[PDB]
């Protein structure tokens, strides 16, 4: 849901 933590 973000480039780093979904």
């Amino acid at each position: 849901g973000s480039p780093l933590f979904d």
